[PDB]
RNA sequence: ACCAGGAUGGCCGAGUGGAAGGCGUUGGACUUAAGAUCCAAUGCGUGGGUUCGAACCCCACUCCUGGUACCA
């Protein structure tokens, strides 16, 4: 078996060069996305299309040997190919980001090509801001019924009923303002880049449950909503 | 002649079943002007077959390339 071993044998060799080159490929990828200037960038990209080159060569091969009749089990064949051609999608996936222009007809209408950070960045300013709105409403319609029970209880002299309900509406509107005040504290945080989406996340169920219902009876306040944040 | 591999923009040239890149060409900017530089646009060798659809997988044809042609 000599003919066969030979071919074993540039197998195995094939295999291991495509292991190197894919972890190569993988070096490169990471110092482009750490370039800071533009030559950079292009130079890196050039050597990770220079790595992708060869893979393309050794997946050619590789593709080549797996139609062959000669070899059996080519599970690790298969897999090595389906390793080159992941790797091949990544570099077309990064060619066609960077080589696109910013004013061309592909690149005016690229939409939301923002840092996944930056968009869910976005996005919880966006659901905090629409929390104030509604927790404003919500001391708008507060005050305005606070007025209108004063006004009840002036006109009628009596009812304390009544007056317990505007204690009742002073302190929900009291924690109405201090949430408003601790989400605008926590969005101004996080337009500087001082506190952690995950942080704001972790808070946001409480915040909704509180958002929903806070008036009623049965309402179980936790007190430790801002307590795990030093705010 | 036998075996193997190729043929895709104008030149190189990637591509795998749901036309890329470099160079080049053209329009504008920069400069007195050119060059460099900047912002942009255009651009499957052949037939058949499977497939819902093949640049891609199979059959066949043309052009090229690589290796072999030994003992008397």
């Amino acid at each position: 078996m000599a003919d066969k071993r030979k071919l074993q044998g540039e197998i195995d060799r094939c295999l291991k060069k495509v292991s190197e080159g894919v972890e190569q490929f993988e070096d490169i990828w990471q110092k482009l996305h750490n370039a800071a200037n533009a030559n950079q960038k292009e130079k890196y990209e050039a050597d990770l299309k220079k790595e992708i080159k060869k893979l393309q060569r050794l997946r050619d091969q590789i593709k080549t040997w797996v139609a062959s009749n000669e070899i059996k089990d080519k599970r690790q064949l298969i897999d090595n190919r389906k390793l080159i051609e992941t790797q091949m999608e990544r570099f077309k996936v990064v060619e066609r980001e960077t080589k696109t222009k910013a004013y061309s007809k592909e690149g005016l209408g690229l939409a939301q090509k923002v840092d996944p950070a930056q968009k869910e960045k976005e996005e919880v300013g966006q659901w905090l801001t629409n929390t104030i709105d509604t927790l404003n409403m919500q001391v708008d319609q507060f005050e305005s019924e606070v007025e209108s029970l004063s006004v009840q209880t002036r006109k009628k002299k009596g009812d304390k009923d009544k007056q317990d309900r505007i204690e009742g509406l002073k302190r929900h509107i009291e924690k109405h303002r201090y949430h408003v005040r601790m989400l605008e504290t926590i969005l101004r945080m996080l337009d500087n880049d001082s506190i952690l989406v995950d942080a704001i996340r972790k808070i946001k169920d409480d915040v909704e449950y509180y958002v929903d219902s806070s008036q009623d009876p049965d309402f179980e306040e936790n007190e430790f909503l801002y307590d795990d944040l030093d705010l």
